[PDB]
């Protein structure tokens, strides 16, 4: 599913994204954004380490999530990287809180730090009702 962007934004207050951690709605929006364009089944495979990052948040096998075919990963989240493929972003939200919950926070992904940090990104939730 790819979602439209006021559609998003509402889905992932429902969820309780809105502060998780002290992360707005607005700086969500833009990871989700920039990392897979709100698509759902967006995945890329990372030859190197064997790694595939998947869904809406691009979630890393390495150590979030199990795809049985990373070498020598975890799964702190402790789902099938298949969960992350959903149409129903809820799995995928528990996991992107979890990775938050770690020492880095919102700075885990690269791409927020390229697009998202330090930046004005109300205009990911304008007009939303959110
Ligand atoms: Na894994």
């Amino acid at each position: 599913k790819v979602f439209e962007r006021c559609e998003l934004a509402r889905t992932l207050k429902r969820l309780g994204m809105d502060g998780y951690r002290g992360i707005s709605l607005a700086n969500w929006m833009c990871l989700a954004k920039w990392e897979s364009g709100y698509n759902t089944r967006a995945t890329n495979y990372n030859a190197g380490d064997g790694s595939t990052d998947y869904g809406i948040f691009q979630i890393n096998s390495r150590y979030w999530c199990n795809d049985g075919k990373t070498p020598g990963a975890v799964n702190a989240c402790h789902l099938s990287c298949s969960a992350l493929l959903q149409d129903n972003i809820a799995d995928a939200v528990a996991c992107a809180k979890r990775v938050v919950r770690d020492p880095q926070g919102i700075r885990a992904w690269v791409a927020w730090r390229n697009r998202c940090q330090n930046r004005d990104v109300r205009q990911y939730v304008q007009g939303c009702g959110v």
